[PDB]
């Protein structure tokens, strides 16, 4: 399992910050990341 931490604020832009590891799906909270592998 990977996960990325970015700043991010905003459901809606976790999207664009979550290009690092190269996982998606975005929702951030707290000025954080999340991106769920596949």
């Amino acid at each position: 399992g990977v996960e990325i931490n970015v700043k991010c604020s905003g459901s809606p832009q976790c999207l664009k910050p979550c290009k690092d590891a190269g996982m998606r799906f975005g929702k951030c909270m707290n000025r954080k990341c999340h991106c769920t592998p596949k």
